[PDB]
């Protein structure tokens, strides 16, 4: 590992998101910030809020600059509103540089800040095209690259614990690494396989085949990317298009049919529990997503285990049982490879070469019989047809 200063700089879990420490203003104001490859704004709480124990105080920063413009961001299941400006921003456990970046000072929000969550803002790492209010507001990473010599690439190792982490534990535990400007070889095993970034807005990719325990879901591959497929550290679950979700759940139920689970479990609403240590991992299937490779007619696959798609949750009776929620759910906005997918791999966002790399994560949860995997190559024809166009 050549980036020791950035290794283990993340904290959190899939259900609450993973965050990194950042500072804003002069003198520096420290804040915990959610790492989000699913958005492109750097936005931080800038006013008192019941669920925040600290926030950005613009009046105390000598380097604060008011852009005299507001921003309103309503998203499904939540929203935030704020005031735009710029200031000096740094990442203590990151590159040793300070950059002037845009900051959306959140003055009002709805279902944005979660009680128990330890972050006070979000770092949108995707492209300008989806920045709010529009693409003229340069994203943080673009500013970083333009103002310093930091390579146009970052990589993420999100580490799920495999069991519940209480309030004390989640604050005292290492949740992963965000390597800014490079690839740390200590974070993965095996080889890195790259899939092209289809278009630079979200980190869009193309899935060309899906298997449940080796059995081909056998759907027109266009269905897998309808209306798009993205890699999003800011989404907890692996989300699949309605029709794909229906087919996948049917296959996962069939593979695990030796035990019957309630509809609420499959809907991701209710937890299921087993006596301590007896979770029947082996009855659940592995899931393989084949992604377009960099070479013509070549693909590779990433395989996850139920240890990735069954999210550990504390039992309501805080018993000694091991409980989980099914972390695969349906979407009407395309496939979203969220945290439970990313927890199995070291993911390289190679913006410079317009590609995303995947390798087995050194911190993925597994058992003595199965492990997550990244394998290739496979001959796959007409992969462009798998991409959707409106
Ligand atoms: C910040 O600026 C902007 C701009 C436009 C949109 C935008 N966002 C759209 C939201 C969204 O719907 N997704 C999917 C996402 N990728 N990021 C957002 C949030 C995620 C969480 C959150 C909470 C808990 C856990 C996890 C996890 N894992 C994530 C809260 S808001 C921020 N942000």
């Amino acid at each position: 590992g050549s980036f020791v200063e950035m290794v283990d700089n993340l904290r959190g879990k899939s259900g609450q998101g993973y965050y990194v420490e950042m500072t804003v203003g002069s003198p520096p104001q420290t804040l915990n910030i959610l790492v989000d490859t699913g958005s492109s704004n750097f936005a931080v709480g800038a006013a008192p809020h019941p669920f925040l124990h600290r926030y950005y105080q613009r009046q105390l920063s000598s380097t604060y600059r008011d852009l005299r413009k507001g921003v309103y961001v309503p998203y499904t299941q939540g929203k935030w509103e704020g005031e735009l400006g710029t200031d000096l921003v740094s990442i203590p456990h990151g590159p040793n540089v300070t950059v002037r970046a845009n900051i959306a000072a959140i003055t009002e929000s709805d279902k944005f800040f979660i009680n128990g969550s330890n972050w006070e803002g979000i770092l949108g790492l995707a492209y300008a095209e989806i920045a709010r209010p529009d693409d003229s507001l340069e994203p943080f990473f673009d500013s970083l690259v333009k103002q310093t010599h930091v390579p146009n690439l970052f990589s993420l190792q999100l580490c799920g614990a495999g069991f519940p982490l209480n309030q004390s534990e989640v604050l005292a535990s290492v949740g992963g690494s965000m390597i800014i400007g490079g690839i740390d070889h200590s974070l993965y095993t095996g080889s890195l396989w790259y899939t092209p970034i289809r278009r630079e807005w979200y980190y869009e990719v193309i899935i060309v085949r899906v298997e449940i325990n080796g059995q081909d879901l056998k759907m027109d591959c266009k269905e897998y990317n309808y209306d798009k497929s993205i890699v999003d550290s800011g989404t907890t679950n692996l989300r699949l298009p309605k029709k794909v979700f229906e087919a996948a759940v049917k296959s996962i139920k069939a593979a695990s049919s030796t035990e019957k689970f309630p509809d609420g479990f499959w809907l991701g609403e209710q937890l299921v529990c087993w006596q301590a240590g007896t979770t029947p991992w082996n009855i659940f299937p592995v899931i393989s997503l084949y992604l377009m490779g960099e070479v013509t007619n070549q693909s590779f696959r990433i395989t996850i285990l139920p240890q990735q798609y069954l999210r550990p949750v504390e039992d309501v009776a805080t018993s000694q049982d091991d409980c989980y929620k099914f972390a695969i759910s349906q979407s009407s906005t395309g496939t979203v490879m969220g945290a439970v997918i990313m927890e199995g791999f070291y993911v390289v966002f190679d913006r410079a070469r317009k590609r995303i790399g995947f390798a087995v994560s050194a911190c993925h949860v597994h058992d003595e019989f199965r492990t997550a995997a990244v394998e290739g190559p496979f001959v796959t024809l007409d992969m462009e047809d798998c991409g959707y166009n409106i």
